[PDB]
């Protein structure tokens, strides 16, 4: 694609078309990548402004026992680190049924958890590598 925008020393695709969580990330897997992790203020920030307001699954899933969350990258999930990027009052597993993580509020605390069978647009990332 030529759509992938730059920052950082990785290249992200904000998708057009919306898929379900693991169907989202299918899609980026067969481009090469990983539905996005967020690892800094900067990062956060670029990703929220460039969704100018629109829902967009990322990386963000629950993984062990404890229901932790954790980034589908491999990217160790920073928790004390990514307090900061939840909208207040979230991760709040409405339904008890919210096992996946979105960009929803255009704000450093932006992230929601909802439904892995919702569809929503994603953002994909992927390093460069020469
Ligand atoms: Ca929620
Ligand atoms: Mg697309």
């Amino acid at each position: 694609s030529q759509g992938w925008k730059y920052f950082k020393g990785n290249f992200y695709y904000f998708s057009l078309i919306p898929k379900t969580w693991y169907s989202a990330e299918q899609f980026c897997v067969s481009r090469n990548s990983h539905l996005t992790s967020v690892t800094s203020e900067s990062e956060q920030e670029f990703l929220y402004k460039t969704a100018g307001g629109l829902i967009y699954w990322i990386g963000l899933t629950k993984a062990g026992m404890e229901g932790d969350w954790s980034w589908v990258d491999d990217t160790p999930f920073n928790k004390v680190q990514s307090a900061r990027f939840w909208i207040p009052g979230e991760p709040n597993n409405a339904g008890n049924n919210e096992h996946c993580g979105n960009i929803k509020a255009p704000s450093l605390q932006a992230w929601n958890d909802a439904p892995c069978d919702k569809t929503f647009l994603f953002i994909c990332k992927r390093p460069y590598v020469p």
